[PDB]
């Protein structure tokens, strides 16, 4: 059982098992729950001077540093995590990406079309899902699975 890429851990703090998914990096305590033709996501990006293409609508040069983009990253799933903000919110205030006009959406597509890690990551959610920090050459999204 368990659905792709998921897997069981051991919280270092509580001892307790949580499950983690090695596609997605999506963590949550309670256990999970065929991969269709086109899925429909948002993601929030956030670029780092490492990133294919270092500028973004929201700073003409970007500056921080991959370490730093991750932090900022991590931040935001922590916020949407405890129902301080929501996804949409965060995406067209924060996300380095043109589709944050459209609150992160970017319309529905299929296999072979995003760069890999994206692609893989999309497939592996469930409509609803989120991911965990997903890596790209692009820089570092959060993925929300809608269709
Ligand atoms: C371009 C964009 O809107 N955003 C990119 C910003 O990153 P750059 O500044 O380019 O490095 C980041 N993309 C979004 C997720 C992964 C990445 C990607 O693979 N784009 C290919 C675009 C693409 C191909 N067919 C599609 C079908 C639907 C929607 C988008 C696409």
């Amino acid at each position: 059982k368990l659905p792709p890429g998921w897997e069981k851990a051991m919280s270092r703090s509580s001892g307790r098992v949580y499950y983690f998914n090695h596609i997605t990096n999506a963590s949550q305590w309670e256990r999970p729950s065929g991969e269709p033709a086109r899925v429909r996501c948002s993601h929030l990006l956030v670029k780092h001077s490492q990133s294919r293409r270092p500028s973004s609508w929201r700073q003409e040069k970007i500056t921080r540093t991959k370490e730093e983009a991750l932090e900022l990253i991590n931040g935001y799933i922590q916020k949407i995590k405890s129902g301080e903000e929501d996804f949409e919110s965060l995406a067209s205030q924060f996300s380095d990406c043109s589709s944050a006009k459209a609150r992160g959406d970017l319309g529905a597509f299929s296999r072979g079309q995003m760069q890999k890690p994206f692609e893989d990551a999309s497939f592996a959610l469930r409509t609803g899902e989120m991911s965990g920090p997903v890596f790209t050459d692009s820089g570092i999204h959060i993925i929300l699975r809608t269709e």
